[PDB]
């Protein structure tokens, strides 16, 4: 198991998207696990659509909120998701309008990282890829974060509210951390990247909600 690696380098990882006044983090999280596996196995790297699950996924409430469990089990049973391309973002709750001839993969269920273990996080994201977590990022530091690696001891581990993408992980001068994939545009945080604080009693629960998909 490496010390540090970047998705990203790899070509695991698209580009940044922007959720917009939508509370759809769940979804661009479950799509952003489901594209790294994606081009593990067929090697092509494609946008998959987040308002295919926003809209599709009854045990979630599309922009009010959802688990990524119920966003990849969606897709197992449903035989697949829609690219980007056909059926696109609007950040809005609407009827669901799946369309089969845009099927750009599936998945055949999902894993769940032992509850706050975050060296079984870091074995998952080392072995299989990008991997979907859940965050307390509801801080004034969270939301103005710019550079380094972002702790905050006021940062809660049982307040969910937020989901993000584990992209990698590595030590930033001294400091070891997770490299982490934001869904608020470009504009925010680093390129709309932000580095976590590793193995730092699991600070914002990174490891309390972490699931990736199996295909
Ligand atoms: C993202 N922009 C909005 N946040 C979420 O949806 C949170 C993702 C991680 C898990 C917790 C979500 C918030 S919630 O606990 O209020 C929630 C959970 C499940 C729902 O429906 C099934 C709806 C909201």
């Amino acid at each position: 198991t490496p010390d540090s690696i970047d998705y990203r380098k790899k070509g695991y990882v698209t580009p940044v998207k922007n959720q917009g006044q939508c509370g759809s983090c769940w979804a661009f999280s479950s799509v952003g696990a489901l594209e790294g596996q994606l081009k593990k196995k067929t090697g092509k790297l494609l946008n998959l659509s987040p308002q295919n699950l926003v809209d599709c996924v009854s045990e979630n409430d599309g922009c009010g909120g959802g688990y990524m469990t119920n966003a990849f089990q969606y897709v197992q049973r449903n035989r697949g998701i829609d690219s980007e391309d056909a059926y696109p973002y609007v950040g809005q709750d609407e009827s669901c309008m799946y369309n089969p001839t845009g099927k750009a993969a599936k998945c055949r269920g999902y894993r769940e990282i032992p509850e706050g273990n975050e060296k079984a996080l870091k074995r998952a994201v080392a072995r299989v890829g990008p991997v979907s977590v859940a965050i307390d990022a509801s801080l004034t530091s969270f939301q103005f974060y710019s550079k380094g690696v972002y702790y905050d001891e006021n940062c809660s581990s049982d307040n969910l509210n937020h989901a993000v993408l584990a992209v990698g992980y590595g030590i930033q001068k001294g400091n070891k951390h997770w490299i982490i994939k934001n869904s608020w545009g470009e504009s925010w945080g680093n390129k709309g990247y932000i580095l976590m604080a590793r193995n730092k009693n699991n600070a914002c629960g990174i490891a309390n909600l972490a699931s990736f998909p199996k295909m």
